[PDB]
């Protein structure tokens, strides 16, 4: 989209959260930077009101999916950047199994050169002796797939995933996430086909920091839509077949796929595109061969 251009290079990020969990009020400020080319986010958060009353890992998902890396073949499915600069509202309900819930509302938008995430969080019905208010969660994080679908009647996306938080006893605390995002602006956005974000997070601490804090790193990559594409091949007798290939397929691997359909050994095949003989150790992309091009099989 047009919003994509705002993500070239490294973009500064500001995060602000006001929270109230079981009547315990708190605030957090964060700052860092995002590099969507690498799908990478680095953030540091400080609780400005004192001690955080919930475990830091429970707030990782709340604290900018516009920093995901969408592969080239999926760029038309990146809702998040397409909503910029005006941004989007991100709302969630997070159900902690056998415990309380968070409800969050956030605005993610550009303020000048800086991508800002401003959040209100309310938590209710937590057990005083449970994993959350009892601070029984390990300080670590797992990889999850974030499933995205368009809501084409409502101009946004619906998102769901299940977070697993590790506990020392070897149990896990599940946090079922339900999410919706809606653009703030009136211009059109990208309403995607179904896909997911493969999301990795690592939590660390700053030895010099005395305040209650979290350092967060995320790597986020879109997936779930095949990068394979069809090409056409004219066979020795002039019939047309299709192959399923990736741009990174070697000419050798293309010949292997032709053997599967036509029964001609690779070492007997010669492939021609636009009059040019194709050489085994090169790739389809090396030749700038696009989806639904035609190759010619000859002897």
């Amino acid at each position: 989209s047009k919003g994509e251009e705002l993500f070239t290079g490294v973009v500064p990020i500001l995060v602000e959260l006001d929270g109230d969990v079981n009547g315990h009020k708190f605030s957090v400020s964060g700052e860092g930077e995002g590099d969507a080319t690498y799908g990478k986010l680095t953030l540091k958060f400080i609780c400005t009101t004192g001690k955080l009353p919930v475990p830091w890992p429970t707030l990782v998902t709340t604290f900018v999916q516009c920093f995901a890396r969408y592969p080239d073949h999926m760029k038309q499915h990146d809702f998040f950047k397409s909503a910029m600069p005006e941004g989007y509202v991100q709302e969630r309900t997070i159900f902690f199994k056998d415990d309380g819930n968070y409800k969050t509302r956030a605005e993610v938008k550009f303020e000048g050169d800086t991508l800002v995430n401003r959040i209100e969080l309310k938590g209710i019905d937590f057990k005083e002796d449970g994993n959350i208010l009892g601070h029984k969660l390990e300080y670590n994080y797992n990889s999850h797939n974030v499933y995205i679908m368009a809501d084409k009647q409502k101009n946004g996306i619906k998102v769901n995933f299940k977070i697993r938080h590790n506990i020392e006893d070897g149990s896990v605390q599940l946090a079922d996430h339900y999410q919706q995002n809606t653009p703030i602006g009136d211009g059109p956005v990208l309403l995607p086909d179904n896909h997911y974000l493969s999301t990795q997070s690592a939590l660390s601490k700053d030895p010099n920091e005395k305040r209650d804090h979290m350092v967060l790193l995320e790597f986020v990559t879109a997936a779930g839509i095949t990068g394979s594409m069809q090409i056409f091949v004219k066979t020795l007798t002039g019939k047309t077949i299709t192959l399923e290939v990736e741009p990174s397929d070697t000419i050798e691997n293309v010949k292997a796929k032709i053997q599967d359909k036509e029964g001609i050994p690779p070492d007997q095949q010669r492939l021609i595109f636009a009059g040019k003989q194709l050489e085994d150790g090169r790739t389809l992309s090396d030749y700038n061969i696009q989806k639904e091009s035609t190759l010619h099989l000859v002897l």
